[PDB]
């Protein structure tokens, strides 16, 4: 039989910035 | 039989920023 | 038999920021 | 003077699926 | 004076799928 | 004066799938 499929498309988005130890004197 | 499907599309979005130990003297 | 389906689409959104120990003297 | 800033991070998430006119006879 | 900045990071996520006119006889 | 900057990082994600006119007889 006929069939139309669309699997997947799971779009994952990540963001992990970082600033190092700030010795601001 | 005929069938039209759309599975998945689960879009997950994350954000984990970080600022290090701030010794601001 | 005919069938039209739309499964998934569960969009999850997260945010976990962080500021480090602030020694602001 | 010292300053630690984190501007933006406004994460917007959208989803606009569509199934066309279904003449399922 | 000292300053630590993190601007932007606005992550936008979109999804606009489409299935055409389905004449499923 | 000293300055630590992180500009941009605006990550945009898009998805525009398409299925053509389905004459499924």
């Amino acid at each position: 039989g006929q069939a139309w499929n669309q699997q997947g498309f799971n779009q994952t988005q990540s963001s992990a910035p970082w600033m190092g130890p700030n010795y601001g004197v």
